[PDB]
Protein backbone atom coordinates (compact mmCIF):
# COMPACT_ATOMS: atom_id res chain seq x y z
CA UNK A 1 0.00 0.00 0.00
CA UNK A 2 1.63 3.19 -1.26
CA UNK A 3 1.30 7.00 -0.37
CA UNK A 4 2.72 9.53 2.45
CA UNK A 5 1.80 9.44 5.89
CA UNK A 6 0.46 12.26 7.89
CA UNK A 7 2.87 13.57 10.88
CA UNK A 8 3.20 11.75 13.90
CA UNK A 9 7.06 14.42 16.10
CA UNK A 10 5.78 17.73 16.52
CA UNK A 11 7.84 20.32 17.95
CA UNK A 12 11.11 18.74 16.18
CA UNK A 13 12.65 21.00 13.99
CA UNK A 14 14.99 20.49 11.21
CA UNK A 15 17.76 22.29 9.18
CA UNK A 16 18.04 21.89 5.37
CA UNK A 17 21.80 21.52 5.35
CA UNK A 18 23.83 22.67 1.82
CA UNK A 19 27.63 22.91 1.03
CA UNK A 20 27.50 25.95 -1.66
CA UNK A 21 24.77 24.54 -3.88
CA UNK A 22 25.21 21.31 -2.91
CA UNK A 23 22.93 19.31 -0.53
CA UNK A 24 24.37 17.51 2.62
CA UNK A 25 20.81 16.74 3.38
CA UNK A 26 18.21 17.40 6.43
CA UNK A 27 18.98 17.22 10.52
CA UNK A 28 15.76 16.56 12.53
CA UNK A 29 16.31 17.51 15.95
CA UNK A 30 13.94 17.32 19.34
CA UNK A 31 13.98 20.15 22.14
CA UNK A 32 13.88 19.28 25.53
CA UNK A 33 10.91 21.62 26.40
CA UNK A 34 9.52 20.03 29.87
CA UNK A 35 13.30 20.11 31.02
CA UNK A 36 14.44 23.60 29.08
CA UNK A 37 11.26 25.50 27.90
CA UNK A 38 13.12 28.68 27.13
CA UNK A 39 16.19 27.61 25.53
CA UNK A 40 14.18 25.40 23.48
CA UNK A 41 11.58 28.37 22.53
CA UNK A 42 14.76 30.44 21.65
CA UNK A 43 15.94 28.00 19.02
CA UNK A 44 12.52 26.74 17.74
CA UNK A 45 11.74 30.32 17.09
CA UNK A 46 14.61 30.88 15.36
CA UNK A 47 13.92 28.22 13.32
CA UNK A 48 10.49 29.60 12.55
CA UNK A 49 11.68 33.66 11.60
CA UNK A 50 12.84 34.70 8.02
CA UNK A 51 16.06 34.96 6.47
CA UNK A 52 17.96 37.48 9.14
CA UNK A 53 15.62 37.30 11.89
CA UNK A 54 17.13 33.49 12.40
CA UNK A 55 18.52 30.93 11.36
CA UNK A 56 17.42 30.34 7.70
CA UNK A 57 20.36 31.54 5.29
CA UNK A 58 23.06 30.93 8.05
CA UNK A 59 26.52 29.14 8.03
CA UNK A 60 28.35 26.66 10.30
CA UNK A 61 30.99 28.75 10.77
CA UNK A 62 32.92 26.64 13.04
CA UNK A 63 33.89 23.18 12.15
CA UNK A 64 35.95 20.85 13.97
CA UNK A 65 36.18 17.38 13.45
CA UNK A 66 35.98 15.20 16.22
CA UNK A 67 34.67 17.46 18.92
CA UNK A 68 31.79 19.80 17.04
CA UNK A 69 29.98 22.00 14.53
CA UNK A 70 28.54 25.28 15.35
CA UNK A 71 26.20 28.07 13.95
CA UNK A 72 23.44 30.38 14.95
CA UNK A 73 25.69 33.51 14.21
CA UNK A 74 23.06 34.90 11.89
CA UNK A 75 24.27 38.34 12.17
CA UNK A 76 28.36 38.38 12.08
CA UNK A 77 28.44 34.83 10.88
CA UNK A 78 31.90 34.86 12.56
CA UNK A 79 31.13 33.87 16.30
CA UNK A 80 30.84 37.54 17.41
CA UNK A 81 27.18 37.67 16.70
CA UNK A 82 23.97 36.37 16.83
CA UNK A 83 20.80 37.54 19.28
CA UNK A 84 18.21 35.40 21.47
CA UNK A 85 14.80 35.95 20.65
CA UNK A 86 14.48 38.06 24.18
CA UNK A 87 16.99 40.59 22.96
CA UNK A 88 19.65 39.79 24.51
CA UNK A 89 21.93 37.48 26.55
CA UNK A 90 19.93 35.06 28.48
CA UNK A 91 20.69 33.13 31.51
CA UNK A 92 21.61 29.25 31.84
CA UNK A 93 18.41 27.63 32.55
CA UNK A 94 19.59 24.74 34.26
CA UNK A 95 22.13 21.97 33.30
CA UNK A 96 20.27 19.11 33.91
CA UNK A 97 20.98 17.54 30.34
CA UNK A 98 24.84 16.32 29.81
CA UNK A 99 26.96 16.26 26.92
CA UNK A 100 26.60 12.22 26.77
CA UNK A 101 27.20 11.47 23.26
CA UNK A 102 27.60 12.43 19.56
CA UNK A 103 24.41 14.59 18.25
CA UNK A 104 23.98 16.73 21.10
CA UNK A 105 22.53 19.90 20.97
CA UNK A 106 23.71 22.54 23.40
CA UNK A 107 24.34 26.47 23.57
CA UNK A 108 27.24 28.69 22.78
CA UNK A 109 28.16 31.31 25.14
CA UNK A 110 31.12 33.61 25.65
CA UNK A 111 30.79 32.63 30.03
CA UNK A 112 28.39 32.10 32.25
CA UNK A 113 24.38 33.46 30.98
CA UNK A 114 25.74 34.65 27.95
CA UNK A 115 22.95 32.55 25.95
CA UNK A 116 21.91 34.16 22.35
CA UNK A 117 21.44 32.58 19.59
CA UNK A 118 24.55 30.30 18.71
CA UNK A 119 24.80 26.63 19.25
CA UNK A 120 26.63 23.41 18.52
CA UNK A 121 26.07 19.88 17.54
CA UNK A 122 28.86 17.25 19.35
CA UNK A 123 30.52 14.82 17.23
CA UNK A 124 31.06 12.58 20.34
CA UNK A 125 30.55 12.58 24.45
CA UNK A 126 32.02 15.65 25.17
CA UNK A 127 31.63 15.80 29.06
CA UNK A 128 34.40 18.80 29.74
CA UNK A 129 31.51 21.23 28.53
CA UNK A 130 28.96 19.93 31.30
CA UNK A 131 27.79 22.55 33.73
CA UNK A 132 29.30 25.04 31.02
CA UNK A 133 27.27 24.83 27.95
CA UNK A 134 23.19 24.26 28.61
CA UNK A 135 21.81 21.08 26.99
CA UNK A 136 18.81 21.61 24.83
CA UNK A 137 18.05 18.78 22.80
CA UNK A 138 19.56 16.00 20.32
CA UNK A 139 19.45 15.04 16.62
CA UNK A 140 17.04 12.20 16.17
CA UNK A 141 17.61 12.11 12.51
CA UNK A 142 20.61 13.00 10.00
CA UNK A 143 23.40 12.45 12.01
CA UNK A 144 25.49 11.31 9.30
CA UNK A 145 24.50 14.90 7.39
CA UNK A 146 26.74 16.60 10.84
CA UNK A 147 29.70 13.48 9.83
CA UNK A 148 29.31 15.72 6.44
CA UNK A 149 29.61 18.95 7.76
CA UNK A 150 32.89 18.09 9.87
CA UNK A 151 34.86 17.24 6.36
CA UNK A 152 34.48 21.12 5.33
CA UNK A 153 36.87 21.80 8.77
CA UNK A 154 40.18 21.61 10.15
CA UNK A 155 42.28 21.43 13.72
CA UNK A 156 41.39 25.17 14.16
CA UNK A 157 37.91 25.20 13.20
CA UNK A 158 38.41 27.36 10.17
CA UNK A 159 35.81 26.31 7.40
CA UNK A 160 37.13 24.61 4.12
CA UNK A 161 38.50 27.37 1.51
CA UNK A 162 35.66 28.51 -0.66
CA UNK A 163 32.79 26.67 0.44
CA UNK A 164 29.91 28.43 2.80
CA UNK A 165 28.25 25.62 4.93
CA UNK A 166 24.57 26.92 5.02
CA UNK A 167 21.07 26.16 6.70
CA UNK A 168 19.26 26.99 3.81
CA UNK A 169 15.89 26.26 5.01
CA UNK A 170 14.72 25.59 8.37
CA UNK A 171 11.44 25.08 10.09
CA UNK A 172 9.60 22.93 12.69
CA UNK A 173 7.87 20.20 11.45
CA UNK A 174 3.78 21.10 11.53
Amino acid sequence: TQGPGSMAASGNVYFDVYANEESLGRIVMKLEDDIVPKTAKNFRTLCERPKGEGYKGSTFHRIIPGFMVQGGDYTAHNGTGGRSIYGEKFPDENFELKHTKEGILSMANCGAHTNGSQFFITLGKTQWLDEKHVVFGEVVEGMDVVHKIAKYGSESGQVKKGYRIEIRDCGVLG
